[PDB]
């Protein structure tokens, strides 16, 4: 179904959380095709958008655009506060987040689960420029689930936490439970950004969400989005909240974001974008704000 | 176009976009007609509405053209104040109309559309927006718009608004003859607000574009972008330029403004927040 029966070398992303939709890559060559005991795994080496991660037909990244996202969900939440030390990244991608995420120099720990080591082991071979991302010695790497690692964790443990799901079906990481989970595991006012959808395609999913942490999170609750045209409708989202405890403002950042430089400038992120990016349109708007 | 990739879906396919396409279920195809211009369907699509196509490319849809029609309208009718005289060359489904209709100190609306088949078409299946086309301040020209415009009286236009398709004769728009055209038609301080492609996938052309406008118009040279789902990429930009005259600053805009879906005051600010690989090219 996903790839064409039609004419050879092209995949096409069904699925009924965008029904009568898909977005058809042409695709050169499958790299990689496995099937571990959590999805269906797939890269393949696209014409125009190099390769492309697929988990249960679903694209989680192309090399060309991924930065869109890894560098949204990373940057909202490390900039807009001081000094971030302890990090908590759910969900391993490519590494890309995890690279990221590394660019802070503050930062001490990162905390990674990935309870698919099929996912890991992918990136590593066929996205090992990304995935570096893993080696950075402040790295500690969990393959396990990570709603029981966060039950698990020491209550005030982190600064951050960035909850990089897959979409709600995984549906456990959007439920208030979850939530009160990651507002225990923080510090008074740490923050969690969240994957929160597409506004084109979700906006119900997006309210229940937004209620959710309206009860759970008593600092600052905002909702972002960004442009990522290898993901459904072109664009998606993040849920920004702070804990109790100090002023936080994710609307603008503190910071911006070494002798030997290990990163590329940002490629998307900036401290104008970081604002843009809370800017919704009008008929997303309305609900979000209450 | 289509069946192309999936049988009962129409896909995008265009070396505008080489290797991708957008594929969107049709439910019924509503017309296909063979203007003396370019190849016209109309389909009800699954989930998005009523579909307009115009040589294998998508114009709208019905579920997300507000993002488009209010953006290409608002950002530069909401940075001068009390703009009587406006030009749109491209009649669409007369959604623009419509959303350049909302500003109450308009006099005058003229409108170049070079295929009547397209408004024949908006009218007969895009019936609710096509009352763009109805208001009693439109004056509708079945004719060339480049032509139309080389033919204005200078300054007349406090806004010209280009709603054309691809660079792909439709190039013309793109080229320094016709933005010297418009800088022309324009008031001193007057604005031009041009379809500017997507920066994901045309950042070589934008570049032009920019340069080109950057050399014409001597007022304020702005790129601005908003999310379109059934456009390439999912966004689309928009050159925002003023011509030497009064200062113009497109970022904030100097007036607010079947309620507005997605154009807000917030969000006109926010369109001129580039990513960074668009931010530094476009700058200078």
């Amino acid at each position: 179904s996903c790839m064409s029966s039609i004419i050879p070398g092209w995949f096409s992303e069904i699925s009924p959380m965008w029904p009568g939709e898909a977005h058809s890559l042409k695709v050169e060559k499958i790299l990689f095709q496995g099937k571990s005991d959590y999805q269906d795994v797939i890269v393949f080496q696209s014409a125009t958008y190099g390769k492309v991660l697929v988990l249960d037909g679903v694209i989680q990244l192309t090399e060309r655009d991924e930065c869109a996202y890894q560098e949204m969900i990373t940057h909202l939440p490390l900039c807009s506060i001081s000094n971030p030390k302890k990090v908590l990244v759910i969900g391993g991608g490519d590494g890309g987040v995890l690279r990221e995420v590394a660019r802070h120099s503050s930062v001490e720990q990162i905390d990674i689960c990935e309870i698919d080591k099929m996912v890991v082991d992918v990136a590593k071979q066929y996205f090992p420029n990304v995935a570096v991302g893993y080696e950075d010695p402040r790295v500690n790497l969990i393959i396990g689930d990570g709603v029981a690692f966060l039950k698990n964790a020491a209550e005030g443990t982190y600064d951050a936490v960035i909850v990089d799901s897959s979409d709600p079906i995984a549906k456990e990481l959007f439920e208030k439970p979850f939530f009160e989970s990651v507002n225990r595991a923080l510090r008074p006012g740490g923050v969690v950004c969240t994957q929160a959808e597409s506004l084109w395609l979700h906006m119900d999913i997006i309210e229940d969400i937004v209620s959710n942490c309206r009860d759970i999170f008593k600092g600052s609750v905002n909702y972002a989005w960004t442009s990522v045209p290898t993901y459904p409708s072109g664009v998606i989202g993040f849920m920004l909240c702070s804990s109790e405890g100090p002023q936080v403002d994710f609307k603008k950042p503190v910071s911006l974001i070494s002798s030997i430089k290990s990163h590329c400038p940002l490629k998307y992120y900036n401290a104008e974008i970081h604002s843009a990016a809370f800017c919704l349109p009008s008929f997303a708007k309305k609900v979000i704000d209450s």
